């Protein structure tokens, strides 16, 4: 895709009105999304969706109650936004306590146990006695096992739709919630000979360690750079998770920008740091969205997204390359690190012209400079 078409807000129809996606959003041709939306029926008045992605698991429910959505990733707000939905810049545990007849979840197993746990437990706490939940999920990716959880939390549970491993379940709070988990972790990592503590919430990328790959991009850079090169420069960093290579390079000299697109990850990478003392542009955004158009850079890293096993580069990956390229000044450079049988060279010849290899074992480290 082009720069214009990643960004681009697509409405597409459904009986009665539209629902706008776009690349890089969660909850567009999702099983778990789309067996929510032929199952889900209002309740009450106050409903609250903990995670809606574009919207379609919970849109019968518009018009008919009144709708909160918590969302995290910037990308689907921008879609949710346009297609007129309320939507608030949120984590699900952020939700009101005891003010909602009725919540649904699609349950985020992607981003893990912690993350899901935490998001059942605002899902209790955000209904009032009596309340209930739509809990949706695919038994390949823990559903059994959090619905067990939710029962559990909550009383009284019951699929009410089964489609292949998708599975929808209904429940009602007879039992007071219990309090939130501990949210917060954090680790401490020598990195190129200096001391960090990283900081995070659940569902981060790489939790309670640095990625190998991302030590591999910080060594490949300082080798190439040396320890003083990147001080004073300008530096983006496309993906910034909770800072693994923001917080080192911030602490080598670099004016650093982050964005991502998660906001857990950019509360994440705000405390790390905070804890570092350390001064950083922690930006939640969907790859250079929040940027100015005018923004460029000196350097820009990035060890971008992949679907585990997957043998195709995301479209969010392949737009980090594009945006890489037209946000380098005149002999700005690019470093992007992945695993070894992505086929990111093509990308890079075409955008940049050229490449190399700085790196390769466990992960590649490729570059790239502006001409
Ligand atoms: C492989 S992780 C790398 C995190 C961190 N830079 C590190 O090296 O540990 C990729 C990051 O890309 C973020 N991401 C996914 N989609 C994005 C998007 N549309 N815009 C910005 N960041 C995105 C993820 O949430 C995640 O933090």
């Amino acid at each position: 895709l082009t720069r214009e078409a990643y960004h681009r807000l697509t409405p597409l129809p459904h009986p009665g009105g539209r629902l706008f996606i776009k690349p890089g959003a969660r909850g567009y041709r999702d099983p778990v999304h789309d067996l929510l939306q032929k199952t889900v029926e209002p309740f009450g008045e106050r409903a609250l969706d903990l995670n809606p992605g574009v919207g379609w698991g919970s849109l019968p429910l518009e018009g008919r109650m009144a709708v909160e959505r918590l969302e995290t990733s910037r990308a689907a707000f921008r879609c949710l936004t346009a297609s007129g939905l309320q939507a608030r810049l949120a984590l699900p545990w952020e939700a009101a306590a005891g003010a909602y007849d009725l919540v649904v979840l699609a349950l985020p197993a992607g981003r893990g146990t912690a993350y899901v746990q935490a998001s059942l437990v605002a899902a209790a706490r955000a209904l009032r006695m009596g309340g209930r939940l739509y809990l949706a999920g695919d038994k390949n990716k823990g559903f059994e096992r959090y619905f067990k959880e939710a029962r559990a939390l909550l009383g009284y549970g019951v699929v009410v739709r089964r489609e292949g491993p998708y599975r929808v379940a209904l429940l009602e709070k007879e039992k007071e919630a219990p309090p939130l988990p501990s949210l917060w972790r954090a680790f401490s990592a020598r990195i190129l000979g200096a001391e960090y503590t990283f900081h995070h919430l659940p569902g981060v990328f790489s939790a309670g360690k640095v990625d190998p790959a991302s030590l591999l991009l910080l060594e490949a850079l300082q080798e190439r750079l040396g320890p003083e090169g990147v001080r004073g420069r300008q530096v983006l960093d496309l993906g910034a998770g909770y800072g693994a290579l923001t917080l080192p390079l911030a602490r080598m000299g670099a004016e650093v920008v982050g964005v991502e697109d998660d906001l857990a990850s950019v509360l994440s990478l705000q405390k790390g740091l905070e804890a570092n003392a350390l001064k950083a542009q922690a930006l939640h955004s969907d790859v250079d969205e929040a940027l100015t158009e005018e923004a460029r850079f000196d350097i820009i890293v990035t060890n971008p997204p992949f679907h585990v096993g997957g043998a195709v580069i995301l479209d969010v990956a392949q737009a980090f390359v594009n945006v890489a390229a037209a946000r380098l000044r005149p002999g700005g450079v690019f470093f992007l690190v992945s695993n070894p049988f992505l086929k990111y060279e093509p990308l890079l010849e075409e955008k940049f012209g050229a490449f190399q290899t700085l790196k390769v074992a466990e992960y590649k480290v490729l570059f790239a400079e502006k001409r």
